[PDB]
């Protein structure tokens, strides 16, 4: 057949999890579909390029929660989109590093818009719109790389620090997520006070 | 003279502008230094090693709102923390991913556990506190990781997601950050409230 891009980046996403992200090169990417440089380069130009693809198609294939439910507030909205995004990210080896920086595909164009527009009939202003899914976005990104950077590993604290140490490690950190997630909606709930 | 570990640390850090996380590696470190891998073996034993000293330094020449000033209350402290944080992240080249994961150093465990205890003196619970100081290194973080590869960049979006783009990019994520670290104190103060 010929080489089709769900193709490539299927063997990718094989790849990424057999070497991480470092190790990911379009080199060895070209060797294990069987052909070269030159003809791969149509698909993903570069490195980057394919970093790029690579974090689309995680959360096309793994970030469901992307629209609001029938009947959902706001508040649960962003709770389960927050959760959602940050188990896609959790799927594949250096999610989170992969994820950083890229912005949404054709693909994810209609959700995102929604997205904003669904948070400024809430009542936000479309700048505080904007701002409620950046805070979500890059908390649990920050959470995640956290995470997969302790697990990726493979001593004497003073107290307290001993025992931070565990509360954010001996979960994984899912309940300090949990809680900040919490903490983020009732700030925003008293943004739309004023 | 004999090779020292902040000769060490200080050429790494300008190998990483240099070159970048990714490709910063001992053996380049070692080229740079006049020495063979296993001379600066001793000092990082590896390349993750390495990294981790490098975010550990970089906090402890950069990072200076590591204590409550005086008379400054738990909401400033946090706040200020953040803001010198992320200003220290952005300080050399993939900070943000530089940073990701690592723990206090041993000249770090003082201040660590001092932060804590304030947190906890302020009327948090110790888990409060951890996770309070969690969601400003998170969110942070998620914020740095963005605007640096948005910077590291060297189509036609809907309109609210057009808006959203410029909102973020136009000042480098500063905006939306302040707005956020806000958001994150005002939803701590409701946590005390009961």
């Amino acid at each position: 057949a010929k080489l089709d891009k769900e193709q490539v980046i299927d063997n990718a996403l094989i790849l990424l999890n057999e070497v991480g992200m470092e190790g990911l090169t379009t080199r060895k990417l070209a060797q294990k579909l069987g052909v070269e440089q030159p003809t791969l380069y149509w698909h993903v130009k570069n490195k980057r390029a394919l970093l790029d693809a690579l974090a689309e198609t995680i959360l096309q294939k793994h970030h469901h929660h992307v629209l609001p439910l029938a009947n959902e507030s706001w508040q649960d909205f962003l709770r389960n989109n927050a959760k959602s995004f940050r188990q896609a990210l959790l799927m594949y080896r250096d999610g989170g590093k992969i994820h950083a920086g890229t912005r949404p595909s054709a693909n994810q164009f209609e959700t995102s818009e929604q997205q904003l527009q669904f948070l400024c009939d809430a009542g936000f202003t479309l700048t505080q719109a904007v701002y409620a899914l950046s805070s979500i976005a890059h908390f649990t990104l920050g959470s995640v790389l956290e995470t997969q950077e302790h697990q990726e590993s493979q001593i004497n604290y003073p107290p307290l620090l001993t025992q931070a140490i565990d509360i954010m490690d001996s979960d994984n950190g899912e309940a300090a997520f949990l809680f900040v997630l919490d903490v983020m909606i009732s700030g925003l709930e008293t943004v739309l006070n004023n």
